[PDB]
């Protein structure tokens, strides 16, 4: 067995090997990728997203999210709270002020360690979920905005036509803005690009584990857990490295830069924070190996969860027992 402690895996692809993005997922497979649910791409040197980030700043974030934090410091939920409009450069210019900036930190380490103790007594803006894309139209390889569709995907393994579509979206970041411990919806795949700015720190649990983490999860958040039996799916908890360590969960960290790709796993769990100004492209895909995790994805019917429209087609397809209820969360 590859990969048998689920190590985060790095990847260094020729300008050759990044041709066919599918062929490329399935090779770091072949190597036990998956195994960690979390692996970082570094492009061959000759490739790059577009030319300059030089003219973004005319971008609009419509609906800035401010994250308010509940509980301890390494234990705590967050919801977003929506603010007024705003530009990527008014956002930047925010992100860069005294009241937001990143701290002075020695090194990666010890801006984590400044992470877990402060964050709760902050509330940073993230602009999150923007439909869009920074990929230039020529660039061929690793363009997130021209992926293979998880609809035709579906259609291809399964032979099933179904209406839904599936496009990129922008993420601007700033200092300790987080994103809670979660997997994809119908525990796809995702693919994550780091345009430019500061780093952006990951923690991952192995597939293979991810009960081992919903179960801390259900005892450390009692009241979630009693509304709703995927909670998780809330996207709204946070657990501290130091805590999952405590609880004996298996799970690995690592830090993308600028310039770098990182691929989640299906039913790979994840958290993360920024470390200041920047902006990520991400997407949902699937391969031929996701289709039997979609079919045993747990689902959020409590109503709370509320996804986008071609989420409705797979839970029909993959999961029809499950379809009615689901739908009434939904409605
Ligand atoms: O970058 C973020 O805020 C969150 N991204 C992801 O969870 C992802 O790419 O799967
Ligand atoms: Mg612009
Ligand atoms: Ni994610
Ligand atoms: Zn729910």
């Amino acid at each position: 067995a590859q990969n048998p402690n689920c190590n985060i895996m790095i990847f260094h692809p020729t300008k050759e090997e990044f041709n066919d993005f599918d062929k490329y997922i399935a090779y770091m497979e072949s190597q036990g990728a998956h195994r960690a649910g979390l692996a970082k791409i570094i492009p061959p040197k000759e490739w790059k997203a577009r030319e300059t980030y030089d003219n973004i700043s005319e971008i609009l974030i419509a609906t800035p999210l401010q994250q308010v934090a509940s509980g301890r410091a390494g234990v705590f939920t967050q919801y977003h709270k929506k603010k007024k409009a705003m530009t990527v450069g008014e956002y930047r210019h925010l992100a860069n002020s005294k009241k937001y900036q990143t701290p002075p930190h020695q090194n990666f380490e010890d801006l984590e360690r400044k992470y877990w103790k402060n964050r709760i007594y902050n509330s940073p803006i993230y602009g999150a979920d923007i439909s869009g894309s920074l990929f230039d139209e020529n660039t061929k390889q690793w363009n997130l905005g021209h992926l293979g569709t998880i609809q035709d995907l579906l259609e291809k393994e399964c032979g099933v036509v179904i209406e839904g579509v599936n496009t990129p979206y922008l993420y601007f970041g700033m200092w300790k803005t987080t994103f809670a411990w979660h997997t994809e919806d119908m525990d796809l795949y995702s693919i994550n690009y780091l345009h430019l700015g500061e780093p952006k720190t990951w923690y991952v649990v192995p597939p293979e584990h991810g009960q081992r983490l919903e179960r801390l999860a259900r005892e450390l958040f009692p009241g979630s857990s009693r509304g709703c039996g995927a909670f998780l799916r809330h996207k709204v908890a946070l657990i501290s490295p130091t805590v999952l360590k405590e609880n004996g969960i298996p799970f690995n960290r690592i830090t993308q830069e600028a310039g770098e790709f990182m691929v989640t796993f299906p039913y790979g769990y994840h958290a993360g924070f920024n470390h200041g100004f920047n902006c990520a492209e991400a997407i949902n895909f699937a391969t031929p190996r996701w289709i039997d995790y979609g079919k045993m994805a747990s689902q959020c019917s409590c109503g709370e969860a509320r996804v986008t429209f071609s989420m409705d087609a797979f839970v029909r397809i993959l999961q029809p027992e499950r379809y009615d209820l689901w739908k009434r969360g939904q409605d």
